[PDB]
């Protein structure tokens, strides 16, 4: 129907040719996988940097096309744009699925973040830039949370610098940015993802410190269970620590939404002088 001819326009426009993509260095190589630099050439002629992630049967397969055609037709300037899949096969018959990218010469937010404090880093970031960071955040998840569609790793770690200073969402699904309902009964809503924002709004408050210093991980539960929070970072705004609070409200329905958070912290940035 109007669903499954919507769902297999989708997978055709994601898909891209292995040979127009020539992979380069690796920049980064976890469990996860690997992430390298390449070149895209595109539709015009012309060749494009690009960043490519690579991520165990046929079923996963299908699963992560159907998934990556979903985030191929996002279109926000603060949502990172996926620029296609591509799927190599391995020697031992395992697929090799590649994720390409927009390259991002100034990376993730938190790098840049703690970068920030170090001589030779990009200057003293003002709270108006800092501001400005969860604004463009709180605008991409709006837009993603408008679409019904869930993140489930909301980080500054997971959101991206582009050329021109904005910042995108991206990296789409670490228990410190976990709600307290998703630790308990292991769901998750956009009001979960509210939560997520307000640590990372925390992240970028704090420079890029890790939340709840003194806490270890095992030790989150039980301190979110007796009603702690993070703290209110040093000369951060009363009211800014006000909005990021109202994210960890004890029952998911009291928080607010992308769309209310973004609206408060578009006011508070007019009010700075
Ligand atoms: C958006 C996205 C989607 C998926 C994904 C998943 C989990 N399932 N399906 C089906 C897909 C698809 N398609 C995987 C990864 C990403 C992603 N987003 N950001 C990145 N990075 C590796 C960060 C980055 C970007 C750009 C960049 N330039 C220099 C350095 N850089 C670093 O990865
Ligand atoms: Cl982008
Ligand atoms: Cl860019
Ligand atoms: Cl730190
Ligand atoms: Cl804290």
């Amino acid at each position: 129907g109007s669903h499954m001819e919507e769902l297999q326009n989708k997978l055709e426009d994601v898909v891209i040719d292995r040979n127009l993509l020539i992979l380069g260095r690796i920049l980064g190589e976890g469990e996860f996988g690997s992430v390298m630099e390449g070149n895209l050439k595109q539709e015009d002629g012309t060749s494009l940097k690009v960043a490519v992630k690579t991520m165990s049967s046929q079923r996963e397969i299908e699963e992560f096309l159907s998934e990556a055609a979903c985030m191929k037709d996002f279109s926000h300037p603060n949502v990172i744009r996926l620029l296609g899949v591509c799927i190599e096969m391995s020697s031992q018959g395992i697929p090799k699925p590649m994720v390409i990218l927009p390259f991002m010469k100034y990376g993730d937010l938190h790098t840049y973040l703690l970068y920030s404090r170090l001589e030779t880093g990009p200057r003293h970031i003002p709270l108006q830039t800092l501001l400005r960071f969860m604004v463009d955040i709180a605008l991409g998840m709006e837009y993603l949370s408008n679409r019904n569609f869930l993140h489930r790793d909301l980080a500054a770690r997971n959101c991206m610098l582009r050329d021109d200073m904005t910042v995108c969402v991206a990296d789409f699904g670490p228990v410190k940015w976990i709600a307290i309902e998703s630790l308990a009964d292991r769901v998750y809503t956009s009001k979960s993802d509210v939560w997520a924002f307000g640590v990372t709004m925390w992240e970028i408050a704090t420079r890029g410190m890790t939340p709840y210093p003194g806490v270890q991980n095992h030790e989150m539960y039980d301190y979110l269970l007796h009603g702690h929070r993070l703290k209110q970072p040093e000369d951060c705004l009363d009211e800014l620590y006000e909005i990021m609070y109202s994210c960890w409200r004890t029952d998911p329905l009291d928080r607010p939404t992308f769309s209310v958070l973004r609206l408060q912290l578009e006011r508070l940035l007019e009010s700075l002088p």
